[PDB]
């Protein structure tokens, strides 16, 4: 197990280390996305709350094929609104219920250390 906390201050600096496989030890989901929505990384502890395949829903399109009911101004709409901005870190309780049982979750989406990447971060409420 990892011990990194949900919603630490310099997460950021943290995942930077991490390849795919100590992400998977994490105790919270992890997200990763391109300035698209892109998923690159997508953790064990995410695929335990969504059902999702991990390996199946890389390189899928997060708000147009992975998660639709994302596709808001409450959720996209701040995501894409960092993007342009280039810093984005807030957090906030969203329910997931696109082809599964209705969960709701807090999110925390920050942007990633290097480049033109983004975190999403996910555990349950
Ligand atoms: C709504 O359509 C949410 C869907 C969803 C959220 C997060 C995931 O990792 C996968 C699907």
């Amino acid at each position: 197990m990892e011990h990194v906390a949900f919603g630490s201050e310099d997460i950021e600096n943290t995942l930077a280390k991490m390849d795919d496989g100590q992400l998977d030890g994490l105790a919270f989901g992890a997200i990763q996305l391109d300035g698209d929505g892109n998923i690159l990384q997508y953790n064990a502890a995410q695929g335990d709350i969504t059902g999702r395949d991990p390996k199946q829903v890389i390189g899928k399109n997060f708000f147009k094929d992975v998660a639709p009911c994302t596709d808001s101004p409450e959720f996209y709409g701040k995501f894409k609104e960092g993007v342009a901005s280039g810093n984005l870190n807030t957090m906030f309780e969203y329910t997931f219920d696109y082809q599964m049982t209705p969960t709701k979750v807090k999110v925390h989406m920050k942007k990633a250390l290097s480049g033109d990447s983004y975190w999403v971060f996910v555990k349950r409420v």
